[PDB]
């Protein structure tokens, strides 16, 4: 395994959900029974495009989106109101990836705000991202598809899935891209949920650096078979794993 020191680090990218990442999500409308209450609140960003948008930065890539996407929130989504139509203009976006800041803290000026949030929004609506407190994605067939579709990244990008490939080939797939300098996008399930991240380094040692999309929170190395952050206090994201890999313009 090569040696690789995290990608996201090197260039001081930490993204999260909430402020102001997620000021142009859309705004919850209701009441999900028993849950008191978010109304009035952006929806999260989702992990999905929190993980989607920290590649992009990496590669400050597209200047410009190539095709817009809309869909419609499942009807048993209890948030919105029905039908809910969501749409990005991602093929007239001059995304200016000087004002998409690699982190943000607090006194950014409301362009670079506006900058991050709007890449967040269209990452996560080309993803069909269900918007709610917390949002979710199918995630890895979903970031391909937008990657190459809307993005105009690489036809190169595409999902690789766990079970598809021995345990050699599939640590030598991620290798590769690490030594590409080129981001994966990943993603597993366990007894805490499903979550999706971001594979970005290697140690030589069998560990992989992974930048969780929580602004920092757990950020470290860990083997591929025991993606358990310390945040999980609670099995960790080991099963129906994927990636995304070839991500490059
Ligand atoms: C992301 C997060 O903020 O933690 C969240 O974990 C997520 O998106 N999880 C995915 C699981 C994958 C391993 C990414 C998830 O739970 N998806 C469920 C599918 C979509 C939800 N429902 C509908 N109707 N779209």
């Amino acid at each position: 395994q090569p040696v690789v020191k995290s990608l996201l680090d090197s260039k001081g990218i930490h993204y999260n959900q909430g402020n102001p990442y997620n000021l142009l999500t859309p705004v919850i409308e209701k009441v999900k029974p028993g849950e008191q209450s978010f109304v009035g609140q952006h929806a999260a960003t989702g992990c999905v495009a929190t993980a989607t948008a920290q590649i992009m930065k990496y590669h400050n890539y597209p200047n410009k989106g190539l095709k817009d996407y809309t869909y419609t929130l499942s009807s048993n989504n209890p948030y919105f109101n029905h039908p809910k139509n969501l749409f990005a203009a991602i093929s007239t976006r001059q995304y200016n990836w000087n004002n998409i800041l690699p982190t943000y803290s607090g006194r950014e000026s409301n362009v670079q705000k506006m900058a991050i949030s709007e890449l967040m929004a269209d990452v996560g609506i080309s993803v069909d991202m269900d918007y709610g407190p917390s949002s979710g994605s199918a995630g890895s067939s979903r970031v391909q598809r937008a990657l190459k579709e809307n993005f105009g990244y690489n036809q190169s990008v595409h999902q690789i899935n766990r079970s598809d490939f021995s345990k050699q080939d599939w640590e030598a797939q991620i290798d590769k891209e690490l030594s590409q300098n080129q981001p994966v996008y990943y993603q597993g399930v366990g007894k805490v949920g499903g979550h999706a991240f971001v594979i970005d380094g290697a140690d030589g040692r069998n560990f992989y650096h992974v930048n969780w999309g929580w602004g920092g929170v757990s950020d470290g190395f860990f083997r591929l078979d025991a993606l358990n952050p310390s945040a999980l206090g609670a099995g960790g994201f080991n099963g129906y794993q994927s990636a995304v890999v070839g991500i490059k313009p």
